[PDB]
RNA sequence: AGUUCGGCCAUCCUACGGCGGAAACUCCUUAACUCGUUCCGAAUUAAGAAGAGAAGCGCCGUCAGGCCCCGCCAGUACUGCGAUCGGAGACGUCGUGGGAACACGGGGUGCCGAACU
């Protein structure tokens, strides 16, 4: 469950730099405290400005719409147990904040990489004609059909309350 | 502009070329006296005033060596505190604080104080 934030920051004005340059970044985080932490994390590494020498001008939460389905491409770098690697991933979602949740869960389940081990380089929306991965592509077509992937779950779920039954229920398909 | 006496002790040092002296400082001339050199008036002591910018000295120059300031190196190397974070270990990572060095690039190259001329 992520949100998306726009954060503004600047180094405190000095005598030889009365009006320092301002920097803007886009952050996905579960709350604004984490958002500011990550902002300072990147500003220290890229611009040599620490939290102690700078100030945050504004952390504004932005809510998307979320009606149709879009294809998102995510470029990231993560550190494993043997160094660092780049990675491109494709996700299908209604919002960019919801796509980040899917990406993070997939990275946790498949690569064993946690939130603070990952750096999101860029997030963009991709057209149906320039999809790179086969799953998203096969779901972008028209008139796509398939049977229910796990109909046993409905029958299993109802047996938890009705412990003893007079016949074995069938699985409709 | 110069000399005597100083403060801080290279932005003031070292090498090599060049410019200058009216006054000043200096180099210079002599060995009766004074004092002097393991031997030597070289040094030093005493007594002078024919010469001189050739040195010392003051100033200028050098894609100069050195010395000094700023940047970059680099939020890198290293590190204080917290973590049932990863790993068989060796070691690494995250959060929260501090933060270099060499190298390289650009520029610079004595002021201050008291007395006399």
């Amino acid at each position: 469950m992520m949100q998306k934030y726009i954060v503004y920051g600047r180094r405190l004005p000095s005598e030889k730099f009365p009006e320092p340059e301002v920097f803007r970044m886009t952050i996905y985080a579960p709350n604004e405290i984490v958002a500011k932490s990550r902002f300072w994390y990147h500003l220290k590494s890229l611009k040599k400005i620490k939290r102690t020498h700078g100030e945050i001008l504004d952390c504004q939460h932005i809510e998307e719409n979320g009606d149709f389905v879009k294809n998102f491409g995510v470029l990231l770098r993560y550190r494993s147990r043997v160094g660092q690697h780049n990675m491109y991933r494709e996700v299908r979602e209604t919002t960019s904040a919801r796509a980040m949740d899917k990406v993070y869960s997939e990275m946790a389940g498949q690569c064993r990489a946690r939130y603070h081990d990952i750096q999101i380089i860029n997030v963009k929306e991709v057209a149906d004609e320039d999809v790179r991965r086969e799953k998203v592509a096969m779901f972008t077509q028209k008139g796509v059909r398939f049977p229910h992937p796990c109909p046993y779950v409905h029958v299993k779920r109802a047996a938890r309350t009705a412990r003893f039954q007079d016949r074995a229920p069938h699985v409709p398909q």
